[PDB]
């Protein structure tokens, strides 16, 4: 499955209340429209949104909002980190505001998907018109994954693109190309992890809608419309299975019916994951399982952590490539220096130095056993992203003891 999920939670603002003189079910009435056609916007991104809860602030704002889009955006996106995700797990959160913002009409952080404070944008109620409301609130997303606006010769066909400086008159509901890889680029690059288990049926709070390619309650199949529909076990008119299909999607659904009984549908990472199996009765792979953190694992080169078996040598490799090796004890020193690059952990921002015992925690070196190289501690690193380089936690630092927090300890206290 090519597709990534946003879990999405809007929250709206006293302002919008009044607007609507406090009728609650008409703003959520709406609110569920309009992230119906977010989620078509972004089909072609290869990409669902599915709102996972809704918040109004019809008694008082939780936080002052404020014309000054700045302040606002930095006070909700706060008000995420400290108190909405605090008691509700979602990837990405809007604030509706009624309020006439100054200057812009929406507000977001960029390439922040999953931040838990810059995973959050700002959108006025410039219009009753709901496409031209659901355009900026896609806008807005859009920056949220890593995702600029348009420019020179970027087309999305003789339409006003989502991605442009300001939102047109005569709004369209495409995406231009460029918003496409600039989207992708993002999320190849960068992780954005939290977006791509596929949510639950529960977890969508709108009404269910037939036809918007997202299986919720009370729905066998959903293929999106009979026009886009691609699935030959599903009914796209009534998300309905066909008469005699078993299933209609699931990494254990096969041609409409039961993968068989023990077919693989979780690969395993390592000997520490043990991969999982279709069961023959139903179309959902069974959860992921991973055997105990702190076993033995690799030959006794390396212990358990979370599926993997993360091991010195191996960490080389996937730096250097092969016939390379780790490095000498005393290479590792150079993580006392506490300096761009050899350091243990990170405080804040500040590189806080190795101790002795911790050394081999730090930095990973290597050592090139090629003809006249020389280099007996090369290591790796990049402005772009520190961590790259760093030993995995969980690496074997020595005999009976891990790597933790960068800190070399016991494994029978370790986990
Ligand atoms: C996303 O997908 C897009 C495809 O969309 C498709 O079309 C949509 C409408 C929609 O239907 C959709 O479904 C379709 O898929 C891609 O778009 C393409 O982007 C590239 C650039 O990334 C475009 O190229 C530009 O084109 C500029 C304009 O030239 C065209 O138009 C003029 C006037 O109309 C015409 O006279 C030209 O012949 C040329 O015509 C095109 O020719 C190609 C040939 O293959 C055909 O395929 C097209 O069908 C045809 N299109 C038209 C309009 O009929 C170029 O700029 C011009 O350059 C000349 C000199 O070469 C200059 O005299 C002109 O003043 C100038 N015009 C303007 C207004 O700027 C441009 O070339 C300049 O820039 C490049 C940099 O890329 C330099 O290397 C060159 O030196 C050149 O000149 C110099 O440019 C710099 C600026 O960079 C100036 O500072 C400098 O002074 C200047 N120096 C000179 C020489 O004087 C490129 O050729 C291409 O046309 C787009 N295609 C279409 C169909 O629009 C996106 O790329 C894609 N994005 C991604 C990455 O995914
Ligand atoms: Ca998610
Ligand atoms: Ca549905
Ligand atoms: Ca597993
Ligand atoms: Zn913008």
């Amino acid at each position: 499955n090519p597709f990534r999920f946003v879990e999405l939670v809007l929250v709206v603002d006293k302002a919008m209340v009044t607007k609507n003189n406090g009728d609650l079910d008409k703003i959520k009435t709406r609110m569920y429209e309009i992230v119906n056609t977010v989620n078509e916007i972004y089909r072609y991104m290869y990409i669902h949104v599915a709102l996972v809860g809704l918040e109004i602030w019809s008694n008082e704002d939780k936080i002052t909002v404020k014309p000054e889009a700045g302040y606002t955006l930095n006070a909700f996106g706060e008000w995420r980190k400290t108190d909405l995700l605090t008691r509700k797990k979602h990837d990405n959160a809007q604030l509706l505001t009624a309020i006439d913002l100054d200057r812009v009409i929406g507000l977001a952080y960029v390439g922040s998907m999953c931040h838990p404070k810059r995973s959050t944008g700002i959108i006025q109620d410039y219009s009753e018109i709901n496409l031209v409301v659901a355009v900026i609130m896609a806008h807005e997303m859009g920056h949220n994954l890593g995702i600029n606006h348009d420019s020179g010769y970027c087309s999305c066909g003789d339409y006003a693109c989502i991605m442009r400086p300001e939102i047109s008159p005569e709004p369209s509901t495409f995406f231009s190309n460029c918003s496409y890889f600039e989207c992708w680029d993002f999320i190849m690059n960068h992780n954005p992890e939290c977006i791509l288990n596929e949510p639950l049926g529960t977890d969508i709070i709108s009404p269910p809608v037939c036809g918007n390619e997202l299986l919720e309650v009370g729905e066998e199949c959903d293929c999106g419309t009979p026009e886009n529909c691609q699935n030959e076990c599903c009914d796209a008119a009534t998300c309905k299975l066909k008469s005699g299909s078993q299933c209609g999607h699931g990494d254990c659904c096969e041609q409409c019916k039961f993968s068989k009984s023990g077919t693989e549908c979780r690969a395993s990472m390592s000997e520490c994951d043990p991969a999982e199996h279709c069961t023959g009765q139903s179309s959902e792979c069974p959860a992921d399982v991973f055997h105990k953190n702190g076993q033995p694992c690799l030959d006794n080169y390396g212990y358990c952590y979370n599926g993997n078996c993360p091991i010195m040598y191996h960490q080389c490799y996937d730096l250097f490539g092969a016939d390379v090796y780790e490095a000498e004890d005393s290479c590792f020193e150079r993580n006392q220096k506490g300096n761009y690059y050899g350091y243990c952990r990170k405080e804040n921002g500040n590189k806080i130095p190795c101790a002795p015992e911790d050394v081999k925690c730090g930095r990973l070196y290597c050592k090139d056993n090629s003809p006249g190289q020389n280099n007996p501690c090369k290591m790796f690193y990049s402005n772009e992203d520190e961590h790259k380089g760093m030993v995995l936690p969980g690496t074997k630092c020595a005999d009976g003891k891990v790597c933790s927090n960068g800190h070399c300890v016991d494994v029978a206290t370790a986990y």
